[PDB]
DNA sequence: CTGTGGCCGTGGTC
DNA sequence: GACCACGGCCAC
């Protein structure tokens, strides 16, 4: 299979590398033929003759135009012929583009700015990871010895620990009696045998955790300390590390370096994203998690070096089994999108569409549309109206069924054809026409775009029955992580018709699908409630939670099914309702904020504080008991006193401050913020102290006893000392416990007073 | 930075 | 005290 491709020049000539595995021997295939090229449309083809001779510098070198080829494309699906330019060297299109855009006889030039290597993957038709094949994996980690207040890798690795299939095993250079670690005499030689181990072992894929922003890094300033060339690519160079957004990339040519950090933290939801924390919740086992502190005082005074080695071991360890686990879904992603799996597990969303959008577009000859310049991108500022959010009828439900929309707005978009190429578009025998917004989409032939989301959709309804029929429960797990990426993935394509850099920009579009999506689904809230006497209780966008007053479950049940098959007879194309949940009890407290239990006792709680990263760990855990005696039993009594049992003992100081801790996010550098909440002016007295503070950075602070602001008398959790600060005990109470707990209480009839 | 809809505490205004 | 914008995070 491929695995990678790039691009080196030689002697000002481009050779496209190809990183391969066939029959379990990794090959690079060179390729030093592929061109690179635009496109421009004339006024008039004799014009070709003037725009061949146009000619721009780059650093010293003129930049000519290689050779020229007409062809017949389409945009937007209709035909129109163009000029393929082609170059020698891929700099030469961004050096000479422009002053061929502003010849009088062109009219507009085409895929100026896509990557070299990934319009050879596309033009050639090769997709990576595809294959029988079978790659070789090392996970890999290190243990360093921090001191705060020192720079960045001032002090040395400690040790470095792999693992793979075979098993796992620590590099160090102190002398620890076990049997998986292997002594060496320095901090170099140390390095040089973890290199030497790689190379030995020549794994196509090196998994680290968080490796693309610390294990490399720090690995690259002591190898400059040291004089070691850490020529871990398998052309013999060294970690590429690149700036990638707000934070960093690194390749490993020849391998696919699998960070699994930023996979997991966006497939996973977790209050931490911990080495340990992200193992337990896939695997359901503890790690026992050894700090920097614990590491450096081992280290120091060699006492209980055995656990810092078994740490370390087990890290190399949990970490190559996550990411057994994660590369099949990240490889099918691969495939999916057409390009490395390096590219697809760290790019944004909108990158993923648009690398999907240009590759089927070159497969149906279509000429992708340009990126919006700076003027038509303040063009695109507007917004649009989104989906409808029914208001709750607030209280305690039973017997509630759940119905939803099975892939709504891609459903929309694949039934009505709603596409940039058959909006208002003349001469077509048939049309749909999208309510309240008006536009028309012709029927006659299949858009580009909708006639793309089937086989995403296709292919997730798969994983999901596959998924249903799973009996492993990691494995079902898996499952689910997969099937919705791609559900997320399909979504993205309706968002990236309003997202203002797409190419395939479309805001009538966009509108069109919310606007069916707003009448679908008020639609089959009447629909369910006139003709089958149904309740419904509360609805957002797609789907609705509803019940027959005073029927039972059995009954509910019924009636439901009778109503799904009625309705998704009534239902065009690829809507369709879905039964997606029976829940014994529900407790509706606001739009999006509501939590049910369905007939194994399993709670699902949406919006609530229970799941909010920004709220204290006390409010949340009470306002969890208070929903568990709630839904699981019918003991309202309890939960009054588990909240009761909450006000008294933060009075008593008898919390752990650490159940107090808030956790707010900066985003944006602290001049840019107007309002100066709890949170900045935390953040804004530590960068004063020198702490450096950027967008990202989470805030962890403690409210102490006081009556001003909350923000004067907020600091970090790292200065809180039990000794010297009592925290703010009836903040907790009245701004944390009882806010989030009453809204609940209210319906049961008690009050702030009676809980404390 | 794929999109809109929404809650709610905070610290301002009057 | 009523009110509002801000800011962060969450449901679709
Ligand atoms: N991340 C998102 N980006 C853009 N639109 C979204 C996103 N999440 C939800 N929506 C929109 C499009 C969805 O069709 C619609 C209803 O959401 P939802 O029911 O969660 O998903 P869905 O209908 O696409 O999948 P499913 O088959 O699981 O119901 O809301
Ligand atoms: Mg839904
Ligand atoms: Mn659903
Ligand atoms: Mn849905």
């Amino acid at each position: 299979m491929i695995l990678d491709t790039d691009y080196i020049t030689e002697d000002g000539k481009p050779v496209i590398r190809i990183f391969k595995k066939e029959n379990g021997e990794f090959k690079i295939e060179y390729d030093r033929t592929f061109e690179p090229y635009f496109y421009a449309l004339l006024k008039d083809d004799s014009a070709i003759e003037e725009v061949k001779k146009i000619t721009a510098e780059r650093h010293g070198t003129v930049v000519t135009v290689k050779r020229v080829e007409k062809v017949q494309k389409k945009f937007l699906g209709r035909p129109v012929e163009v000029w393929k330019l082609y170059f020698t060297h891929p700099q030469d299109v961004p050096a000479i583009r422009d002053k061929i855009r502003e010849h009088p006889a062109v009219i507009d030039i085409y895929e100026y700015d896509i990557p070299f290597a990934k319009r050879y993957l596309i033009d050639k038709g090769l997709v990576p990871m595809e294959g029988d094949e079978e790659l070789k994996m090392l996970a890999f980690a290190i243990a360093t010895l921090y001191h705060e207040g020192e720079e960045f890798a001032e002090g040395p690795i400690l040790m470095i620990s792999y693992a793979d299939e075979e098993g796992a095993r620590v590099i160090t250079w102190k002398n620890v009696d076990l049997p998986y670690v292997d002594v060496v005499s320095t901090e170099r030689e140390m390095i040089k045998r973890f290199l030497r181990v790689v190379k030995e072992k020549d794994p196509d894929v090196l998994i680290t955790y968080n490796g693309d922003n610390f294990d490399f890094a720090y690995l690259k300033k002591r190898c400059e300390k040291l004089g070691i060339n850490f020529a871990l690519g398998r052309d013999g160079s060294e970690p590429k590390i690149q700036r990638m957004g707000d934070r960093f990339a690194v390749e490993v040519k020849g391998r696919i370096h699998f960070d699994l950090y930023p996979v997991i933290r966006r497939t996973i939801n977790l209050p931490t994203y911990t080495l340990e924390a992200v193992y337990e919740a896939v695997f359901g086992q503890p790690k026992e998690k050894v700090y920097a502190e614990e590491i450096t005082t081992a280290w120091e005074t060699g006492e209980n070096l055995e656990r810092v080695a078994r740490y370390s071991m087990e890290d190399a360890k949990v970490t190559y089994e996550l990411g057994k686990e994660f590369l099949p879904m990240e490889a099918q992603l691969s495939r999916l999108i057409g390009q490395s799996l390096w590219d697809v597990s760290r790019s944004s969303t909108g990158n993923l569409v648009e690398w999907f959008l240009l590759r089927k577009a070159y497969e149906r000859n279509e000429l992708a549309p340009n990126k919006p310049d700076e003027k038509e991108l303040a063009r695109r500022r507007q917004s649009y109206e989104g989906g409808y959010v029914k208001e709750p009828e607030r209280g305690l439900w039973e017997n509630i069924v759940y119905l939803d929309f099975r892939s709504l707005y891609p459903s929309i978009i694949i039934t009505h054809n709603v596409s940039p190429d058959t909006l208002n578009r003349e001469g077509c025998k048939e049309y749909d026409v999208a309510p309240q917004v008006g536009h028309r989409f012709c029927k006659d032939f299949p858009g580009f775009i909708p006639s793309l989301l089937g086989d995403l959709l296709e292919e997730r309804q798969k994983i999901k029955k596959k998924m249903k029929a799973t009996i492993d429960p990691i494995e079902r797990k898996l499952l689910d992580y997969r099937q919705r990426a791609i559900k997320i993935l399909a979504n993205s394509y309706y968002g990236y018709y309003g997202y203002a850099r797409a190419r395939w920009y479309c805001k009538e579009c966009a509108e069109s699908v919310t606007a069916w999506g707003r009448e679908y689904i008020t639609m089959t809230i009447k629909e369910i409630e006139e003709k089958y006497g149904f309740k419904v209780i509360y609805s957002d966008t797609d789907g609705f939670f509803a019940t027959i007053p005073g029927a039972d479950a059995e009954t509910v049940k019924k009636k439901a099914m009778e109503f799904l098959k009625y309705i998704n007879a009534k239902l065009p194309g690829a809507l369709e309702l879905e039964y997606e949940g029976f829940y014994k009890r529900g407790f509706f407290v606001t739009k999006k904020k509501y939590a049910v239990i369905d007939e194994e006792g399993k709670i699902t709680t949406r919006g609530l504080e229970i799941v909010r990263r920004d709220w204290s760990e006390i409010a949340k855990e009470t306002q969890a008991r208070v929903l568990e005696a709630l839904l699981k039993d019918g003991d309202v009594e309890k939960a009054v006193r588990i909240v009761k049992e909450v006000t008294e003992k933060l009075s008593k100081y008898e919390v752990p401050p650490e159940k107090l801790v808030i956790h707010e996010q900066i985003t944006r550098d602290l001049k840019d913020y107007k309002a100066t909440g709890p949170h900045v002016a935390v953040a804004k007295r530590l960068a004063a102290r020198g702490v450096k503070i950027r967008p990202g950075t989470v805030i962890s602070y403690i409210v102490l006893k006081g009556s001003g602001r909350i923000g004067d008398r907020a600091i970090p959790f790292d200065e809180f000392d039990p000794t010297k600060h009592k925290y703010d005990a009836e903040y907790y109470i009245e701004n944390q416990v009882l806010p989030a707990v009453e809204r609940i209480l209210r319906a049961f009839g008690y009050r702030k007073e009676d809980l404390r």
